[PDB]
């Protein structure tokens, strides 16, 4: 597994920070002019995290079509993802409008609402079945149908209703709840198990719109999730599995949204997940 001897060589040489900086130097730099217009200042959670103009998701509405969200389209892998920031108190209606318009089936959330004693995300879904949420600026109603709480993650089933037309869709919410406050998980086993739960749900499949992935800024943990998924897909599809190069897949994803993978230990963790997940897809079905 070329990547696995690349992994051991980089650990041995203690050069993860140098590998990561080289990725930062060669990453694309495209314009983000819409994100920087003054009328959009309260739609952005972080001043240094914006969507490129060429890949941004446009809301289907006159007035203001802006949301901080990017379409990441992986041609060879045949997979698309929408990466977005954690919604703001005033962008929750835009978030669900984007989900409606893009025909997404799943939302993947990789942060908690409060981390390090600060609010990383608005409470954008209902916590109780009997208290639904109405987003009047976008004319959508959201209802909790059920939820399954497990040790490392929670899965919710929600109903999203277009109050204009009274159509309804079922949305699956996949909430990874135990990413540590500092660093990365020591073992990728629980992250891979989470990834495969999302895959089994159908939410990642071409009969649906792209899955919506977010953490707080939509680049760190979010980038790790998409990078691992796409790498494992390429290894399944290809005549030569060990031809998959993580660093070139990461740079290709960074053509669509800036800053994906935010630290050198996130880079290292991404290798770990792909190496370990590759065991579980080269014929070794056992668990
Ligand atoms: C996905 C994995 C590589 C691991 C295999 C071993 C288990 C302890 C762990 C938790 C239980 C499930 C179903 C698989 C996970
Ligand atoms: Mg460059």
């Amino acid at each position: 597994m070329e990547m696995e001897k690349e992994f051991e060589q980089i650990d041995k040489s203690g050069s993860w920070a140098a590998i990561y900086q080289d990725i930062r130097h060669e990453a694309s730099d495209f314009p983000c002019r819409v994100a920087k217009l003054p009328k959009n200042k309260n739609r952005n959670r972080y001043r240094d995290v914006s969507p490129f103009d060429h890949s941004r998701i446009k809301l289907h509405q006159e007035d203001n079509d802006y949301i901080n969200a990017s379409l990441i389209k992986m041609e060879e892998a045949q997979r698309s993802y929408i990466l977005t920031q954690g919604p703001l108190p005033n962008t929750c209606g835009h978030f669900w409008e984007m989900v409606w318009e893009q025909k997404s089936r799943g939302v993947v959330m990789l942060n908690r609402v409060m981390e390090k004693g600060s609010l990383k995300c608005a409470q954008y879904w209902p916590q109780k079945e009997e208290k639904e949420m109405i987003f009047e600026d976008t004319n959508l109603k959201l209802t909790l149908i059920s939820e399954d709480i497990k040790s490392y993650y929670t899965v919710r089933q929600l109903e999203l209703e277009n109050l204009t037309t009274q159509e309804t869709r079922e949305i699956l919410h996949f909430h990874y709840t135990t990413w540590p406050d500092f660093g990365v998980p020591e073992s990728p086993a629980s992250f891979l198990n989470f990834l495969f739960k999302v895959r089994e749900s159908g939410s990642l499949s071409p009969e649906h719109g792209p899955v919506v992935v977010h953490c707080s800024a939509g680049i760190g943990r979010s980038g790790t999730f998409c990078l691992a998924d796409t790498c494992l897909l390429l290894m399944d599809k290809r005549k030569d599995p060990s031809s998959v190069d993580i660093k070139k897949v990461l740079l290709e994803m960074r053509k669509f949204r800036m800053g994906l993978i935010q630290t050198a230990d996130q880079l290292r963790f991404s290798y770990l997940a792909v190496i370990e997940g590759a065991k579980f897809i080269m014929g070794d079905s056992s668990v």
